[PDB]
């Protein structure tokens, strides 16, 4: 018994030689296999203190990854394992750089947000392989429990470490990539709260030190990239977001997609289905069909299901003997994916007078929005308001109505449409909810087509919130709405002035061919949407 | 004892055929049209693929649909052998851990 | 060898030598360390209270850190770490003057308020240097459990000692200084309020002798310098309002920001860098512009992302070979940070 | 080695002079009658009984005016054995009641542990915070406090631990509690309602002049001739900046200007100091109160 649990002394004291423990954890383990010399092999307590004592010694202590530090050879492999990401990638060549000058390797927090379906993800194991680093993924929405942190106590039984812990094993390097998934979509819970533990994950000065509850020693958390990905940062917590350095992905236009679709998606979907190019072929037009039809998101991810689906059939196709090859014309892609999902790109090819078209942004992506008009009635008229429109979108409203009563006695005195008549404002699509000031705009356009009973100038989308007075005040968003604008046709589209600086942010391509106009007030609005 | 017990190199024959498959699932189960094509095309990738893990098979619907009698069913089909992995309660070191 | 009982009781033994074991606390562990003589090693009751033992030598009984009553080399480091504030360096001045009249240690409760970002926490280090004081920091927001705060029954598998006894370890004094974050959001317990045992913790006279659950002997709990940060002081509980000291951190003006940019996050962001201050230039109108333009808050801690940006810019930019040098001026701004987000400052002009 | 520990009728050498118990309680506290009154009656009655007694009191007002700090000094004034004893927010029941002796390391409840340190089974037990106890799903130790502090039922309690019936009868249960209507009714019904209501302008001025303004000379080691307050400024004080029921305010205040002064001199800009109501906004800050009505004359 006791020449087989010497043994097992050695062969852990020969594990710890390469690693650098520190000082406060070689006397644990010490203490550690103190006991375990005098503990028997069938006692209960022998299994812990095994399990325990291998698990210190498995965490690497001062092993780190060989970090890459050529600024040439990683932007090759960040261009070549993913398409545009300017700003994500311009980042991490700047990491690189600063740990360049630093000369030893750093660590630093991150956070991507955009729609679902961009790249967080992909993007995340591209920069660990550019990084020469170890990538390691978990997600926190939706998730209660704090004890999957840092695990649980070691007298507990069947009590693991944590997953920041396990990581370290795994990985087997202190300086590994982690990425945080659904930062934005964790909530508050009775059992308790993990923001408290994120806090100080992303906090440089805490995480120096993290402390387990299963290891019980101080772990020395820097030098590590966070990299957290979130849909929206409104709902991210106040004091996570001023931890994290924020960094916009946003959707790709139909002329992006096919881009990404005929050098990524189709080979990865191709390849994983075991077949090759010249057996399954995917022409330009297929891919073009099924995102204009079978595609509505801002991102790829529903477009890659799609895709997997036609390789899936033609894969079996070869397979039952009907054809060696398979291409997918255009003709037969109904027997592949059925019947286009989309067939109408907008509600509304002509609007009637009161109808004007507007853009919403959502954690989903860019949205287009329709405001229709209606007399309700054929002393003082009254207007109502339907769909799920929020608390905010109803006040919107009200100020709108005020705004429009008031500019049609100062641009047409004999006209009292607005004040002695009965008007009906309803956003189509009652089941979504709708919420937000950015229709501020689009409803006193469509409340003015109603009364003038004058169309609204064609292919033509605004936003943006509207006071009181008349002064456009800008809103967020302008990114998606613009990109859900192009997908939706429009040719001319209205923001606020002080949304300038967002418009022009985005690539050269999406913003050609859109004819943009800057207001500052209401007057300007007027004159473009009607022209006469 | 348990040592020997375990096979090693002893393997079945598997994934027949695919004609054959696709009659095995006809008659175990009827209906299920969109559910047998989306089994024959897990089975041609599978064959064009080589190995047998390619990605793990998930059912969900309603209770009652005959979900688990797929699997009996699917194993019939390219000649393997049927196992239930069936969970009711979440334990570390009751089910899959073991002991000593 | 054949010694291990004798080996962890000598060990043990051995801790107290160099502590001022009070009365009460001496007497426990006599009775404790006989229970080991008479128990088996092998024997499950024998790891608790092992670990019982263990915990009751970690305790620092009588130790005191050596701090510094200087009040000419206090007011010089509290001077070079921070600008402004004077309340709280007021404040501190005054904790050693009392303490040099004293003639001993002493523990006072005090609590910061104020916008987030205003150096809140960051003196807390400061003010723990100057002293010579054992810094320790957690947080309270979110918190819904009394467990940690007192502790659990040795009966208990897995019984957590409070925190605070935590701090005494690892600190190995009586006089640390123990940062209490987010006292403001402290989380309100639906079965119970956990703010009622801090009530214990914060209060003079109950200091004096603070029972915890796990260790159930008191311990001296005075003689420590607790520091509460908060952002509102509305939402902190009434009770624990009275027993703390409100002491509140104003916010800067753009005068103040630029003064704090240029002596200390700048300085600062170029370490982190790895930059030089030839390599990299900042002008005082291009902070000013960033302050102005950039960074619409009461804090500095918008205002130090930007500063940090432009320099891991520009270090981008050395690194490549680029530029040799980088300097920084008002018309190449945007090529670093971008178009300013806040190009206005009241929507009306001239009020209608 | 646990019941041979407990004190079965071992009881203290109690105090029952009214006269030396009068004195003590006035040297910490001023004030508080209804709480004095009620001492003394139980130090008459243990007179007339010619034996130990027990009782059960709460004592229920505003925050910091003096519940807990007097529980100390009437233990002194009785010469009975002091222990505290902390409920806010508490949900173990074990920690009153015990845990069986089958569970490894199963250790008495809080009161039986109290009583083997004592050594004594006369002791002064000090609850705070009875109204603030944690009623929480995990359990409910306010149902368990029914049989701790029943009248009646306290001759013969039971802790799980001891399996034994001890006589917690003799014991002088003091409970503090800031607010009533939070006790359970039952448990209100089993203790004995005092009120200790909070201190007019004119009591907190005898309060900080001979006990609050002595005590913080002493904790910042400042003599009376180094810094001077006198009765005006100590009234001025109170009334622009310490308006609430309990004098924790006032004693925050007084310690503030001691502090100010006491870094004056230690700095070496005044041998002395001397204050002032014209300096008193210095020592102490910007005035709270300052307009008692805001109609001079109604409309
Ligand atoms: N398509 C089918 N063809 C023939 N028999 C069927 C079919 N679907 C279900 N059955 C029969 O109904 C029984 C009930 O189905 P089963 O118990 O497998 O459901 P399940 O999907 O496992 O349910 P649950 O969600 O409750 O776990 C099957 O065992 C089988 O006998
Ligand atoms: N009449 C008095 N004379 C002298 N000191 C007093 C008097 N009343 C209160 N104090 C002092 O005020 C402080 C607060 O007293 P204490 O902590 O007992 O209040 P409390 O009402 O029991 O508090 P809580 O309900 O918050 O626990 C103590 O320092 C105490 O000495
Ligand atoms: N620019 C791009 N270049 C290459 N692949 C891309 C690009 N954008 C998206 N993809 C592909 O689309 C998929 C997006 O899924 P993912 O980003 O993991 O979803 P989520 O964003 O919800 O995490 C990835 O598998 C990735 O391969
Ligand atoms: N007057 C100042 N002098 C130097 N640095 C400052 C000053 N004010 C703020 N800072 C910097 O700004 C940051 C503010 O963070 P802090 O306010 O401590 O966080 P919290 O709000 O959580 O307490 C600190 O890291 C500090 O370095
Ligand atoms: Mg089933
Ligand atoms: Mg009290």
């Amino acid at each position: 018994e006791k020449d087989d649990k010497d043994a097992i002394e050695e062969k852990f004291r020969e594990r710890l030689k390469e690693l650098v423990v520190p000082k406060h954890v070689m006397d644990v383990v010490d203490e550690e296999l103190s006991k375990l010399g005098l503990l028997d092999n069938h006692s209960s307590e022998f299994n812990v203190t095994r399990n325990y004592l291998d698990w210190l010694t498995s965490i690497p202590w001062g092993k780190y990854s060989n970090e890459n530090l050529d600024l040439a050879r990683a932007q090759a492999v960040l261009e070549e394992d993913h398409y545009g990401m300017e700003d994500v990638k311009k980042r991490i060549l700047e990491f690189i750089a600063v740990s360049q000058l630093r000369g030893s390797t750093q660590g630093k927090i991150l956070c991507f947000y955009g729609p679902p379906g961009v790249g967080k993800t992909s993007i995340a194991r591209s920069i660990a392989r550019a990084l020469n680093r170890e990538y390691f993924r978990f997600s926190v929405g939706g998730m209660t429990d704090v004890a999957e942190i840092k695990g649980h106590r070691r007298t507990y039984v069947g009590a693991m470490p944590g997953k920041i812990i396990q990581c370290l094993k795994k990985t087997k390097t202190e300086n590994p990539l982690i990425l945080i998934d659904e930062v934005d979509k964790i909530g508050r819970g009775y059992q308790g709260d993990p923001s408290s533990a994120l806090l100080e994950l992303l906090d440089p000065e805490q995480n120096a030190n993290f402390l387990d509850h299963y290891l019980d020693v101080p772990v020395d958390l820097s030098k590590v990239l966070f990299i957290c990905t979130a849909n929206v940062t409104d709902t991210i917590p106040e004091p996570l977001r001023d931890r994290m350095e924020m960094i916009n992905v946003s959707g790709y236009v139909a002329q992006e997609k096919l881009a990404i679709a005929e050098r990524y998606l189709v080979p990865q979907a191709r390849a994983l289905c075991g077949l090759d190019e010249s057996k399954a072929k995917l022409s330009s037009d297929v891919l073009t069909l099924l995102i204009k039809q079978y595609c509505r998101e801002s991102g790829v991810r529903n477009l890659q299901k799609q895709v997997e689906k036609v390789l899936r059939k033609s894969a079996y196709k070869i397979v039952s003997g009907e054809a060696e090859s398979v291409e997918v014309t255009p003709e037969n892609l109904q027997d592949f994916v059925g019947k286009p999902v989309f067939t109408v790109e907008r509600m509304y090819d002509v609007t009637p007078p009161g109808v004007v078209m507007g853009l919403a942004w959502t954690a989903m992506g860019g949205s287009t929005l329709f405001v229709e008009t209606s007399l309700r009635r054929p002393k003082d008229g009254s207007l109502e308001v339907t769909g799920q429109l929020g608390e905010v979108m109803k006040e919107s409203a009200r100020i709108a109505y005020t705004f429009a009563r008031a500019f049609l006695m100062q641009h047409a005195p004999a006209n009292d449409y607005l004040v002695t008549s009965h008007i009906h404002l309803h956003v189509p699509e009652g089941a979504t909810p709708k919420d937000g000031p950015s229709a501020g705009c689009t409803i006193v356009t469509a409340l003015l087509s109603l009364a003038m009973g004058r169309p609204v100038r064609q292919n033509l989308a605004m936003t943006g919130e509207v006071s009181l007075t008349g002064k456009i005040l800008p809103v967020g968003g302008i990114k998606e709405a613009t990109i859900a604008a192009k997908r939706a046709g429009v040719t001319c589209i209205v923001l606020p002035a002080e949304n300038k600086k967002d418009f022009y942010d985005l690539a050269a391509f999406i913003t050609e061919g859109l004819e943009v106009h800057f207001v500052e007030h209401y007057r300007e609005i007027f004159d473009i949407a009607f022209p006469d």
